[PDB]
């Protein structure tokens, strides 16, 4: 890894999107769904924020930090048949959050898939991009 | 989590496989790369073998297991500007590793990601899919 | 830590309560609460399976383990002011699972606190005890 | 969880209390005991610490910290069959510590009733509160 | 890492050791030391017990496992200058447990050099290597 | 653990060094080895990188910390008959950095150790001890 004691101190922020693509019948279960027992949209929630924590225990270069704020927006798309997953990571420090942002919107899209195992075996989990990132300034 | 201590015991396996698309001056410092110092391909392997023997940790309802043989393979294919990832996960136990090479492969192509972040700023992952798992006999 | 190759195999079963004593108003947010955007008791109930998964990690004597089924359940009691935390953990195996029911439950009471921090400082949390462990044949 | 950038840097602090009530004779093998091989109490002070070192990995939606220190307190009270922990807290950042010192009060707690499993099943823990945390200024 | 799942089934056992050297003085305050407040050997002993729990964390092509017995026993030789760390694994499983208790006895190790960081600078560790392990049967 | 808050702030640096000795056909096969499939060495180094950067998980009183920077430098020297790990570790703040040094360089050494398991049994990890560390200035 390299050294991040030299330039630093900003605010850092990065967004990333993250899509489960489904059958609609397996849509149609998570949908109705959420706001019951076992909220598939909750628990994947939950689970992106904690996997953004531990994104320098994954990666073996990346830096240890501290986060400042973890978002994870769930949004259900029947028209195109799939889920979009959106995130958001914020801190102030030396280092980039972009690593952290796209952990958590895969380990999301990992936790649908998991909890919609028994129904759809053929879900595909794609594409997994970045979208923002603040002298670099990348919006868009 | 459902119980599991009823059906069991068993040969359980699957396999899943990840892309990360570039440029090919990208791909090329990769390729150039590798068998040197810093191989971005070794790396990856050992994240994506670190990964699959947390997965119990980061999707909340799966269940912990004792993976007997994990394997990451990672192949250039300069035709496609991108990265191919293939896993494999074997086990012995009541329950399958599906979720265990899915998040194999995720990890290494977001180590891949993470070490070519400084060069190209708008690679994506995907698609991330399943390819095999064994009552369930699932193949190609 | 005792050596436990000896006596061993066989289904093994534990339950376990935890209460949050609050304000009236503090539980009238909770509930109203439920269903919505951040659901306290959705968070507490995954935060408690992840902790009881992680039991062997906190506990520096306890024995590593594949739980088979964690169960954490949480219902709210506006005539005694506070929240009932239920928690069911089984596997099978040479060791019982209490410490893991008893894990889960305090740390779904410490998510409850956690995320009510801001209302009420003053929140208590107790008693925390087993309820039934399964040659021992523990029950009420 | 809530952003924490803008309001930031005190001495932040807080200290909390946990209970686990026994029989007389569970008691006395706890006292005597201490300052021989598998103390009890020592045991107990160590998951502490570490468990307040991992506070944001138990509860979802807590923010990652550096502790500059961490005190775990014992105190066996014969007059009212039950040991006493106290916990301490501090560091210097943005955000408080309560949830770090009730984290090592639990985990404590949670590893003297490990060590007396096999004496005394019907053990009880509890309560488990805050008593002080530093534009608040609670105290006693 | 290599496959399991074929050649299974027995009890596995290993027994490895540490030694750490030192100054008179520096032994002379952890010997003197045992018993009262902070003891450098109990501490030592917790987190060698943590740390073979935790091996497949940390060597990237080990195999998770169920450790049924893990010792860490510490004892001062003024006569040599150092303090020697004797380790003991058990479990039963298809693999062994060499990489358990050496893991045990290092970090055992590296707290007692921890502890000691401030008195002495020029403590070293070593020699770190295994006594036995049990169709091997390596013993002496 | 003793509190840090007063004294802080500068740029901390350590390194440390570690050896494994082993049979000359041993160290042949690692050599051999370099550059190809399952290169030790590579491995090795990521380890070492993964385990200073958990070293306050491992270590009951260490504190927690971000390391801005991570060396591990591995070395054959089949004139010794053995591999020397040389390890580097920098950060800004209140504590050194001497534990996370020497915890990099352990389990570097126990990964080469865990590699070369089937073929030579004897091998043995040591010496273990620092180089430097920067109103200490301690240098050679």
């Amino acid at each position: 890894m390299v050294d991040v004691s030299a330039k630093a101190e900003t605010v850092r922020e990065a967004r990333a999107e993250a899509f489960v693509t489904m059958r609609s019948e397996t849509l149609a279960m998570i949908i109705d769904g959420r706001h019951h027992k076992g909220d598939v949209f909750a628990t994947a929630r939950i689970a992106g924020i904690q996997a953004a924590k531990r994104t320098w225990d994954l990666i073996p270069l990346c830096h240890p930090l501290m986060l400042s704020k973890v978002e994870v927006n769930l949004q259900a798309e029947p028209e195109h048949n799939r889920v979009r997953i959106e995130t958001l990571c914020r801190l102030t420090g030396k280092t980039g959050v972009e690593m952290e942002a796209l952990t958590a919107a895969s380990v999301a899209a990992l936790t649908i898939y998991a909890m919609c195992k028994a129904v759809q075996k053929d879900m595909v989990i794609g594409p997994v991009r970045l979208l923002a990132k603040s002298k670099s300034g990348d919006f868009k």
